[PDB]
């Protein structure tokens, strides 16, 4: 078989290139290790930002977004026995973000594939690259047993962090930027109603604590804990206590629990690999880089990696400029480390550290005070928060 | 003898403060364990907030600074091969610093205390403090071999980092929050036009470099230097060949040098320490804190610890309002703290820190494109190089 542009993975970012590709009329098929349901039965993240949601729209996948998305224009941050809610549509010249769950975008989106008949394979058993330098690259897997190759023009490397398609680049050809954070969040899903009607970020002395939502009756908690637990050892029960007990008592006394949906332990970890591209290969969102989910730029991240790819692939195919995709890297690239250094500094000022001194103890509570009471201040986390323009 | 307000220390703190009680009618005697001509010769700060610039003008010592003073509306940061302005004035709200050297403000000073007839005992041996939890305190010092007693309501130690009166409260009362940088500033001051109309901070590979001035004629430079090395190994031909190498070409190239007036090694370190009075004992100036020169906040925070000591100081004696001198640690510290940020911020953007791994280069290298491109980023280093408002 043949296509235009191979697509290994089948999380937001391959379904999204795949929808504004097909919608173009450059063919692509997508391969994914895993089957439909196991790739609907990942959480993860809840907050896109306007780029996302305009490219959603672009893609033709966005009623029941406008439907259920909701459409926030503040945050909070309590620390030191006190909330501050950062206007994010005053402080950031008007712009919000949007809450709608990851798996409701990655729902839809299968949805939108399906309908159109655009080719997608699951169960695409070790999916290998080939002749990534050639003029004609090919990838081959096995399905059932039997190992097929797929000839095409590019390869879009969207299979997340362990992904085959980062693997197969020569390791010499690539730098990477890594930082792994001394802590994972405990996440919780519940059909309750949320404790707020914003985001609730909470630095407090046993840990940070989050409380999120996905709609008016799914509420999303997560708190800091240490590596060495398992999400075994956490109740239902024991979660709600420790939540509670790392809020603020106003906050704590409204809050309404119940039994999990989905609970989970996640790692923090920052990496970002450098260039993105080798050859007729692109990689894109997780593939490339990893932030803290603390700045909710992940997903995020990955949107405007494929906004990138997917219009300069038009440039390519529709005007025959095909040299215009040696930039692809370095316009990701300038996006990427602004985001990282954003979700690096809320991860700083949020979370405790262990074997902190004094001195480091005081200066993180001094950067809330100052960033959280000042207009330059908050205008900071604003713009970064709502998402800087993509270029 | 006996007075109302007792001195230790006759640097810019001390000098400022007995000024200032003098003029208002509260009488101080000034103890120096120094000679004047040691105290001149120290080189030191050259940037005044507004505010220590309105209090010079209050103390009634300013003809000399009004006059020679250069006032400065912009400030630049090179890094990765380009220079960024800091416009202050626009980005404060119409506020400037000024440039006129702490060496000049110090022999105004002691000008003005001269001609008052104000009481200063330099070569004030062996000062010790008594009874400082009691109605009527009292010092004690040498002079000439005499030991000899000095009764007074209350005390301002104003004697520097390594005075006596940090040290005369008991340890276990005191809380001290501190960091110590792997790296210092060696600083060369030239009889040499500035190669800049506004000063020039740079993060170089080779480490950092800042470019100021003291007056049309007479430049201050500083390089950034491990803690191992010695002032006698760098000769001024050592010193200006790797000023030259850790600039912009264009700027190195307007470089006129010369043979140093003076020239000296000054490490880098934080320290807080919690209260800042015991009894009729006030800490003020380098006495309680210290910051790295990087933000230039050391003079300027003596200078608003010396305002607020002053007005609290002259409520209870022409008020009758005592209370009230309880409240000044908390009022400095808030002040403090956000200049300790500061500062801190500003060290780590500048300098090279030994065992960076590629994570945290890349980090600080995205911290200085965002701050500097951004609006809102701007504003943030401009109202805090400017000086925020004192309480
Ligand atoms: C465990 C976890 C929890 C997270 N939680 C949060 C959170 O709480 N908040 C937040 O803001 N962000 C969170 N994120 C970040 C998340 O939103 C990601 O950024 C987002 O899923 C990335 O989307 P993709 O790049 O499409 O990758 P994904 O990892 O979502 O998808 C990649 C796809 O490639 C497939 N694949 C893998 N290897 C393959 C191979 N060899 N051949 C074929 N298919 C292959 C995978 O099966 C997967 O379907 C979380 C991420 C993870 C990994
Ligand atoms: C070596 C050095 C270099 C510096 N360089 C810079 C720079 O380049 N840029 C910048 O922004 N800042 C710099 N600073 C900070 C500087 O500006 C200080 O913040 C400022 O001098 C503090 O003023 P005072 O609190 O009055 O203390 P000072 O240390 O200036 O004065 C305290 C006085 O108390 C006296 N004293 C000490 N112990 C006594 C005792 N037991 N009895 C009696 N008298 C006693 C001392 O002799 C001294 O005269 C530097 C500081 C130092 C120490």
């Amino acid at each position: 078989m043949k296509t235009q542009v191979a697509i290994i993975g089948a999380g937001p970012s391959g379904l999204l290139l795949g929808q504004l590709l097909h919608k173009a009329g450059i063919d692509n098929v997508i391969l994914e290790r895993q089957t439909p349901d196991y790739v609907l039965g990942r959480i993860r993240a809840g907050v896109l930002e306007q780029g996302m949601v305009d490219l959603l729209r672009e893609a033709g996948v966005d009623r029941r977004m406008a439907r259920d998305g909701l459409v926030h224009e503040g945050v909070e941050i309590a620390f030191a026995g006190q909330r501050r809610r950062i206007d994010l549509k005053r402080l950031s010249g008007g712009k919000t973000v949007t809450v709608y769950g990851q798996t409701e975008v990655t729902r839809d989106l299968m949805e939108a594939r399906e309908a159109c008949g655009a080719t997608t394979v699951y169960q695409a058993a070790e999916v290998r690259l080939h002749d990534l330098q050639g003029e004609r690259p090919y990838v081959t897997f096995e399905r059932d047993g039997e190992r097929l190759r797929l000839d095409c023009d590019y390869i879009a490397g969207c299979d997340g962090f362990h992904g085959i398609s980062r693997q197969s680049i020569p390791a010499e050809r690539l730098k990477v930027f890594e930082r792994v954070y001394p802590f994972g969040w405990l996440g919780l899903l519940a059909d309750t109603p949320p404790v707020s009607h914003e985001l609730i970020y909470a630095n407090h002395p046993r840990g940070f604590a989050l409380c999120s939502q996905r709609s008016a009756t799914r509420s999303r908690y997560y708190v800091q804990v240490p590596l060495t637990e398992k999400v075994e050892d956490w109740s239902d029960e024991r979660f709600w206590t420790e939540l509670k007990a790392r809020l603020p008592a106003e906050v704590a006394e409204k809050l309404v629990t119940g039994p999990s949906l989905e609970k989970s332990i996640a790692p923090l970890r920052s990496f970002v690999v450098e260039p993105m591209q080798h050859g007729r290969l692109f990689l894109a969102g997780d593939a490339a880089h990893i932030v803290p989910p603390t700045g909710a730029k992940g997903l995020n991240l990955a949107a405007s990696d494929v906004s990138t790819l997917y219009r300069l692939l038009l440039k390519a195919y529709r005007e025959g400029r095909g040299e215009l995709l040696e930039r692809y890297s370095a316009i990701c690239l300038r996006r990427i480390w602004k985001a990282e250094r954003f979700s690096w500094w809320m991860t700083s000022v949020l979370h405790r550290f262990p074997d902190t001194d004094a001195f480091s103890q005081r200066i993180q509570q001094t950067e809330l005070e100052y960033y959280l009471g000042s207009e330059a201040g908050l205008a900071t986390i604003a713009e970064n928060y709502v998402g800087l323009p993509y270029e």
